[PDB]
């Protein structure tokens, strides 16, 4: 649920709409529905830029993409109403046919994006990228139907041009430039370690120091023969300065390729650190809940803080002893730090981690990273136990 931490972003959306709605109503009230749609298109592109200001205004990349989907759906609904009220299925003039083609592409892309979970991610992205062609066709449609009306010194022309230009620049940057210019952290793989049957640890030496906080993630691009170069999000599992650690669990073709075939000495690139689950910014009393590979951000803290400065209760649930990672590290940390309580849960041995008799310390922050249904169940239980307990969770998927 959205809170004040996203109030900067949502207000920016709201101010975007009213200013549009008040402008068209002042000049061409008959084009409120399509003009508003244009704004919601532009914002959509802006919401895909992954810029730091975006995740500062919306507090989370997950919330950024939720708003991205909301603006997409609003745009398509407004465009369908505009098409129904203005024309039909195919226009007579080229300007109308541009809008027809743009709306067809938009509807097809939204249908594929929603019902495209099982499509390969890169093919899904390539299909998604046709939004830029649809948007360019829509811009042509608008600027041929409205001629000098949008090419003069007035508020309507400046508003429409500013939003259209921002959308065009955002789309161009995210599609053509982001993977080429926004990945300045060039590193080499120095060490690889297989933690268990399906998890591998990767050590990267970078050319420049990398700044991050424990609990944050980054997008990684691997440059090796037989590997895909698309960026994948991975939680930083440790490292400081020019050294970075990533713990990758086999969850598909790319991660299986990492597990079996990734070699030392291969080139990698990283963009920057993302994430709102900064552990060091929480309260003094903390409860850490990890499920499986969701343990990765917490390890980042442990490797970087030899002496624990918080009172931390850690609950690590893993399916079996063969699915556990970093058990020796966790045991050594718990022995070294008296204020670190460790609770290992074996799902095939004892059962589910249930927060009904286990208590939450007063004025404590809960950090969760695990399977999403587990996170829902545990969040419900903890919220019922203490309504005034802060909960922060990190998801491992954008759609
Ligand atoms: C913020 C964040 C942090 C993560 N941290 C870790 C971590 O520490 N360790 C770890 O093992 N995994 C982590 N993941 C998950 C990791 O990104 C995916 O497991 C991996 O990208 C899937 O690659 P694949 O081709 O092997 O899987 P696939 O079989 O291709 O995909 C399986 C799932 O991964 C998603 N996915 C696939 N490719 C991408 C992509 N390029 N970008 C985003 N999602 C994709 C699909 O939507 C699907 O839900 C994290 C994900 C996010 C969003
Ligand atoms: N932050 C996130 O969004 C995270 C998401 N994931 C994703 O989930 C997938 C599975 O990864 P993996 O690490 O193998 O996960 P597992 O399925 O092994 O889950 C980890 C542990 O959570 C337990 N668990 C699962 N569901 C519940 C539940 N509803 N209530 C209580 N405990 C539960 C499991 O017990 P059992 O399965 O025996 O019931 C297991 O011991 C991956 O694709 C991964 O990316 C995983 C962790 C982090
Ligand atoms: C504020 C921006 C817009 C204005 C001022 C506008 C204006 C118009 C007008 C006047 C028509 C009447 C058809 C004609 O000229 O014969 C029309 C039709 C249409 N518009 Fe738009 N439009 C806008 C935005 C959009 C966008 C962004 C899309 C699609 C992505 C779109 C899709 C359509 C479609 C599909 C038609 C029907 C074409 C037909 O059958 O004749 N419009 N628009
Ligand atoms: C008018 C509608 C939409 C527009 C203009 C649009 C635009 C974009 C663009 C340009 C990108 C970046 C593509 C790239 O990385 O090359 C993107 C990413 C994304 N879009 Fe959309 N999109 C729309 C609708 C949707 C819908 C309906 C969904 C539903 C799930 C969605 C979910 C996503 C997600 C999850 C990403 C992140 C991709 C990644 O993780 O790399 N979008 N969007």
């Amino acid at each position: 649920e959205f809170s004040m931490k996203s109030v900067k972003g949502l207000l920016f959306i709201i101010a975007s709409f009213i200013l549009t709605l008040l402008t068209w109503m002042n000049t061409s009230p008959q084009f409120m529905i399509p003009g508003l749609a244009l704004t919601s298109l532009s914002l959509t592109f802006i919401l895909a830029t992954r810029l730091p200001l975006l995740e500062s205004w919306f507090h989370s990349l997950e919330k950024v993409y939720t708003v991205h989907k909301f603006t997409a759906f609003l745009s398509i609904i407004l465009l369908i109403f505009h098409n129904f009220s203005m024309g039909g299925l195919w226009g007579s003039r080229l300007a109308a046919q541009f809008g027809n083609l743009a709306i067809y592409i938009f509807a097809s892309i939204i249908l594929v994006a929603y019902l495209g979970k099982y499509i390969q991610y890169e093919a899904w992205r390539w299909i998604h990228r046709l939004v830029y062609l649809a948007y360019i066709l829509g811009l042509f449609h608008i600027y041929m139907i409205m001629g000098n009306r949008l090419l003069t010194f007035n508020l309507l022309s400046f508003l429409v041009g500013s939003y259209a230009l921002l959308g065009l620049l955002a789309g161009f940057y995210i599609i053509f430039l982001y993977q080429k210019i926004s990945f300045p952290y060039l590193g080499k793989i120095t060490h690889l370690k297989r933690l268990n049957h399906d998890t591998r640890e990767i050590q990267i030496h970078l050319s420049r120091p990398f700044n991050y906080q424990s609990g944050q993630f980054a997008f990684l691009k691997i440059f090796q023969e037989g590997f895909e170069s698309a960026p994948h999000p991975f939680s930083i599992s440790g490292g400081h300065g020019q050294t970075l650690y990533f713990t990758v669990k086999t969850s598909g073709d790319h991660t299986k390729n990492i597990y079996d075939n990734l070699q030392a000495g291969s080139k990698v690139t990283l963009d920057r650190a993302y994430g709102h689950m900064i552990i060091e910014e929480g309260r003094e009393n903390q409860v850490w809940i990890a499920g499986g590979i969701g343990i990765t951000p917490f390890i980042s803290y442990i490797r970087e803080h030899p002496i624990l400065d918080k009172q931390v209760h850690f609950y690590y649930s893993f399916r079996g002893d063969e699915n556990a990672v970093y058990l020796d590290l966790l045991r050594n940390y718990a022995q070294k730090n008296p204020n670190f309580e460790l609770h290992l849960i074996d799902s095939t041995k004892d059962g589910y981690l249930n927060f009904e008799q286990k208590e939450v310390p007063e004025h404590a922050t809960v950090y969760m990273c695990g399977p999403i249904s587990m996170m829902k169940a545990l969040a419900k239980q903890i919220k019922k136990q203490n309504p005034k307990t802060e909960l922060i969770y990190e998801g491992f998927k954008f759609k």
